């Protein structure tokens, strides 16, 4: 009834003309979208004869504990509306999920525009994303330690070399696909890209790229990827910002739910504007926890009983011996914690404790259980500053 | 020229007057207020021989891994403003803070109007409140394994013994002092003070206070304080609250920033409608640390630098030790770890983690210091229910 | 395990505080309310002891085609909310459609707060109710035809006797049951009722009933209820209103949803602020149809089959012949036209025409007895001035 | 003084201009508008030399009762700005209307910007256009009975078959001129317009048009024409809009004023969002009443007496005799009852009944006239789709 394949010339565009619909994208705007990404990435839903949806599938990496885990990332999942209601999007997804098995890459990640769907295909809220906005003239930092300078973004490496080194110390964040720096670099033809690198001559520290804009609330200076690596850097990015106060009314930037930016600042003049949860899906059981980090000091055995209705390998008892910082993960065990794969996404990235999940019903263990995976799993809240 | 008093018969109108002017409180609710915190909670403070300002002092308790630290709240904080812009003030808070010390009690917190003021007396950012809202018709959740009862409040040692249960297990909660209770049994003449026992018979799993209005934007209901001890009693919340959809547009509660019943949503329907951070003194570096408990499997000592300009005994190099879960502080050491006492009270609740105080300059350390304190006070982000 | 009863002392104040709860009502404002309508008036559901819920039965009198049609209006239903979501509210509405039945009351209506509810029990859609607002500066009319005098409204028999002159010629109005008029009078100490009949002294025409008062927005005159009888009458109600146009930013008033006051504006300039339907309950099928009034030139014999999943004695053929203006209902047939009981409402109040009912499949018909039906439920909109 | 004339190669782009400034359109908008309509079916007013102002005539039909009655739609009426207030708007009506009589179109119809001004030539409020809006995610409707096709619109005749069924069928329907449809077909380069067919391929039952936007306030999907002539085609207009949910928040179409749609939906979570009153002028009293279906079963002759300072020829006294659904027209009679050409089209088109004409003085008649006028021309409440 509903085959899946790769997109090819000879649907990429309708493809396109569904997206569009279901984004509500201007029309053309997603030939561009679509380029950016590349047709190798994108996959196709039929039914019968017909092009019935789609999607995109993004293979990088996301950092957990200080390691990069390879992922897929999921984009741009759209059905015409025509074949709505009759499951065609989990079938897509299924069969996805399965390519990427396939692939070996351990893990999945995706912003859901509806939960109810990629929970059926095992994903769960796994991470966090936080837009924060602040009146400009309540800053009131004036402490330039490090210059600022006006660069070129495009595929200007010192970028990538700045982003890598936050990116490696922020547990959730991505080991970003090709298209995702596409889309920072992309703007309107009404609108001008501003990148400036933080430091001194040839020592950055970090980095700010903005696009600023009028509306009718009034003027607004929109920070889409930011990199601060020490705390020079960071009194350098709130001056710098906080001299925008006479031409700029409202800064707006992404961080973490609990963002430390704002520690610095002399009041509490910033809000959340925004917030969602990503979604993750444990493809592979051990490799994903094999290739995750852990913290240093812990020496513990978790023996683990996980269902998944879907993956069959990942159905069952595991023992996760963490040490020195790394796993080893086997097949048995007495299964003394148990979930489902969903609870195992929200274990695996720390966005909720043990407890928390205990108490949300997402696992049953015994209290060393417990105590054991909450040494295991402990770590910052898991935030990305990118959405796709 | 300044003069730090108790209040006393003499005084506690003019204070009263004072605070109800400074937080703009209907005529006479200020009896109410200082009638229900007590008169010997009150502190004034004279600028030759007029009263000039006050507060109030809360001597209670907070929740910090799992332990009571005796805990002294400061509330109503206000200075006549012919008085203002002269220093009364920080003289208020100094003084107040000798008194909170000569008492043995080691840590202070306080909801701040402005930061500036309270920084200036070693008060930090240290914790979380926020208050989420969400449209009833979006809950979908009939899943009511646990009735509800509603019952009385006033002096009910049910409430007090749930309430208890759950602040042990939330890193930040308050051992409440008898007028945070006071507080959520006081309602307007207009409203009516709705609490229900969550559990059957006999065997309570958590509670919700709350009160309904209707607005110019519509109806809602506010929850005041709830407790849920079980997934059970979770599911028995969000029932019960999804079943006033045909009487209430939207629902708020106080939770965390990362809230985790929002986890048992279908969707992602709630949102932050504000949110505040509460702050921290360390009023005495050795009990403070000694009171808190410590994650188990942590063995290890941290040798400390603090600075404290205010309170002398602070300042100075202390050798924390942790093991089996608790601390032994000592004086002298290394100081591999340097921080003011406002960066010690960011690190002790484990709002900012020790790599993002040291990145926001609140500290400076080794790296292996950076990683015995990341282990010594990782913890569930600190919050408390509670306002004052 | 729910037991139906009528309210007595020993039950009607939990009652008045469960209405207060579910309503949303300021504290002690449900002993007005339910003094004001009558204890004997309102039933209470028990669940096991407790009292569950309960509402009010206001039987009274609805003006369907000219003809006074008994009416049983149902108001103020409300379940605790510990005991929502187990099927006490329907097994409430069912008892007291069997009370009315028992009364040989054939017709009730509601408000719905939720249709699903009512629906189950077999209400629908049956009538309009619209809030119009308009802009006081916008009305430019200066026709005073009649004089206006302020006049006492409680217990004037001159307002029920205008009153019950515009509802029999208006399809759907109430013939009021006390409590609406009690209503009427009701306001806050905040405010003053104004009442004012249109007409020369001792020939009234028409009156109008209304309260004002000062917003955020800025001054609204709130009309809840006018009569007019005439065109002099008409002229006079405007331009009295237009007269308040220093005084008042914009008027309120109820009317149809397709009002005729506004034709003799001179622009557009009034609109629509809300609207509600009603809903009806077709009690006793037969003497529903021969209580009602019929267009005089029709002849018709139309040959019904409805369903009632809840009072048999309406499940059946039914032939309705029409004659003279009257009706006369038999048993038997050819079942021509076939509905439920719920469609049979709709028909009955021409909210929808047959083609309207049978277009969303709300009745199956023969071409001729959609004619048939056509001519003989052919009415003016349905709608009431009344909320309850 | 004012010339009137046919508007020619000479003289339209100055109409054109004048048109852009009188309708604020966007620099050269008006080039497509015009195009769309047709030169020959613009018409130009002099004022002395100079081009004062014009508008279009759409010579098309209408449906009432079933029959299509030849209609010549006003469009784009506009004075520029230094000739206003000097008679020329009236003066080009006038000329106008004498030209549609000239034509032998018994009917005029146009949607007022100032109701003054038509009525000073003898148009009145006669049917109703009524924009919708309703939050997607409140549908909640799964009844997909018949599948939806994306089709192409232009040109293509099966639109047109369904129309002019529903058309046929909706008491107040356009006959649609061909710029009606040219309107429909055209967007903004920003927008795709979308088209479905609703129905088994081959046996369609009815048609979606739409456009989506993203707007500040969120995003929306606004339905610009639609069909349905079966409840499958109902149900499976709702099911197709209630998939949009996870991309649409708002979706909005227009109806009549009583809407039908809206029955089938769980709650009354539909709004109006705005209306307007199309006015009618009766150009000849004889073919408008000879050219229109009247409803079976009804015999009666109604004796008529008009009035009409414009066109001469519908002064007077006629007698209007009903039978078989059908008219005859002939001179003379009792002129029982009385009517400027004003309330005629009122009671035309059945906007409002005899009795609510009465009642706001726009007709006098004896109570036999009033029967057997409400007999004659009672039918479903008159809208249409389509402005212009
Ligand atoms: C949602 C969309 C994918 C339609 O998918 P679909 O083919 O109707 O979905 P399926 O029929 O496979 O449904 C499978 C499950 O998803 C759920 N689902 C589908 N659409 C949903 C929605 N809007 N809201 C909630 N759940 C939805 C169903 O309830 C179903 O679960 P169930 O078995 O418990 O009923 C559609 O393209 C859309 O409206 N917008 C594009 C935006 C988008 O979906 N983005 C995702 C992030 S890229
Ligand atoms: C703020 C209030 C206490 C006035 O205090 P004051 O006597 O003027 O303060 P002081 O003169 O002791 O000032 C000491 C420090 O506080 C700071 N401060 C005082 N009021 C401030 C304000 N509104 N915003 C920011 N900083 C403020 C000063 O800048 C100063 O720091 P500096 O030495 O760097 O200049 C006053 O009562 C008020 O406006 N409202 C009551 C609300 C409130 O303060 N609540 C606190 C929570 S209970
Ligand atoms: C709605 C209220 C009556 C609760 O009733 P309840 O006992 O939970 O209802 P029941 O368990 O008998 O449910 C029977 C049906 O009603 C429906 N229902 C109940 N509450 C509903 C709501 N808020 N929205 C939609 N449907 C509802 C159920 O879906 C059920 O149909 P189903 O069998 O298809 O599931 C409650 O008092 C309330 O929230 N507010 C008072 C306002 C009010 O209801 N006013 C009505 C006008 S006076
Ligand atoms: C209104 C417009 C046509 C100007 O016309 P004009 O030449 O000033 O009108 P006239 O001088 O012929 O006036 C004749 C009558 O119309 C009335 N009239 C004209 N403009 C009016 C307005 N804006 N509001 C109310 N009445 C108006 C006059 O009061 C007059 O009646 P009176 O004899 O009782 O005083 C002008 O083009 C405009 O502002 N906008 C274009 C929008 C539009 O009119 N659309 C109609 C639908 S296409």
């Amino acid at each position: 009834r509903f085959k899946y394949t790769k997109a090819s010339q000879e649907n990429i565009q309708q493809l396109g003309n569904i997206l569009e619909q279901c984004f509500v994208m201007s029309f053309g705007d997603s030939e561009i979208y679509v380029k950016g990404i590349g047709l190798e990435n994108f996959r196709v839903i039929y039914r019968e004869q017909k092009v019935a949806g789609g999607l995109a599938i993004l293979p990088m990496g996301q950092w957990w504990g200080g390691q990069r885990v390879p992922m897929a990332g999921i984009a741009a999942v759209g059905i015409a509306p025509e074949y709505r209601g009759d499951g065609a999007a989990i079938a897509l997804i299924q069969h996805t999920l399965q390519e990427i098995s396939e692939q070996d890459i351990p893990i999945s990640v995706l912003y859901p525009a509806t939960q109810r769907l990629y929970r059926k295909a095992g994903y769960e809220q796994a991470g966090s994303s936080c837009v924060w906005e602040i009146p400009t003239d309540s800053i009131q930092i004036q402490h330039a330690s490090l210059p600022l300078e006006p660069v070129v973004l495009k595929n200007n490496p010192i970028f990538h070399e700045l982003y890598q080194q936050q990116a490696q110390l922020t547990h959730g964040y991505l080991d970003r696909h090709p298209a995702i720096w596409q889309g920072l670099n992309r703007t309107l033809d009404t609108e001008t890209l501003y990148s400036y690198l933080i430091g001194d001559k040839d020592k950055p520290q970090g980095y700010i790229i903005f696009t600023q804009e009028r509306t009718r609330d009034g003027s607004i200076l929109r920070i889409r990827d930011w990199v601060t690596l020490s705390n020079p850097a960071v009194q350098s990015f709130w001056t710098f910002i906080a001299n925008h106060r006479s031409q700029i009314d409202k800064v707006t930037w992404k961080s973490s739910v609990i963002d430390a930016l704002t520690l610095l600042l002399p009041e509490q003049s910033a809000t959340i504007r925004s917030q969602d949860r990503w979604m993750l899906r444990i493809v592979n059981v051990c490799k994903a926890l094999e290739a995750r980090g852990y913290p240093l000091g812990v020496e513990a055995e978790l023996h683990l009983e996980v269902q998944d209705d879907l993956l069959a390998t990942n159905q069952g008892k595991f023992i996760l011996s963490v040490a020195n910082g790394k796993s080893e993960v086997t097949k048995g065990g007495k299964g003394e914690l148990q979930l489902d794969i969903k609870g195992l996404a929200s274990l695996y990235t720390s966005l909720f404790t043990p407890r928390q999940l205990q108490l949300t019903g997402k696992l049953q263990a015994t209290e060393t259980a417990l105590l054991k995976a909450t040494q295991i799993f402990a770590g910052e809240s898991p935030w990305m500053i990118d959405f796709f």
